């Protein structure tokens, strides 16, 4: 069936105050079917308040939003970030993965969510032993935002614990 609305839907800031829910839509037709599209206004003055929201009829179609920012929208460079599941960052906590996971382990699994920058397996400050945690950080918040909504994260055999981290 049909993946949760929630999962569908891209929060679209820094809006231009002349975005409309017209203008808002043929922008973001070009990367899929819009089922909803709509720019927050004030109740009484109508003014734009600067956001909206576009909800596409597939993740994939979200995905393909995503992968073309930066939009510019109405002459504006506009900010999308997929619905809260909004804690804004591009490093995550990876736990469970034991003393046998290595760098290319997390680095193979993760590199199709983001690019990444950094990964950090830690170890016992004392013996050097591994500690069974990393940390992954990525150039961009989406890379986090597609992971932390996954239910299962299976690396190196392990099914692991994600979080966003700081
Ligand atoms: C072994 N437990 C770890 C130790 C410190 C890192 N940690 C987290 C969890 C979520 C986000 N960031 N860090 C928990």
């Amino acid at each position: 069936p049909k993946e949760p609305e929630q999962l569908r839907k891209l929060f679209i800031g820094g809006l231009s105050f002349e975005t409309t829910d017209e203008s808002l839509r043929s922008h973001f037709e070009q990367w899929g079917t819009l089922t909803d599209c709509v720019v927050m206004r004030d109740p009484n003055t109508k003014r734009s308040r600067g956001f909206g929201f576009v909800t596409y009829a597939t993740v994939e179609e979200v995905d393909a939003a995503m992968n073309a920012r930066p939009h510019k929208v109405d002459g504006r460079v506009v900010e999308p970030k997929r619905a809260v599941s909004h804690l804004t960052v591009k490093k995550i906590f990876v736990g469970g993965i034991k003393e046998d996971t290595e760098e290319h382990h997390l680095r193979d699994y993760f590199e199709q969510y983001g690019k990444i920058e950094v990964i950090e397996i830690m170890t016992d400050r004392g013996s050097g032993k591994k500690r069974g945690f990393a940390f992954v950080t990525f150039d961009d918040h989406d890379s986090v935002d597609k992971i932390v909504i996954q239910k299962y994260h299976t690396v190196n055999g392990h099914n692991c614990e994600v979080r966003k981290a700081l």
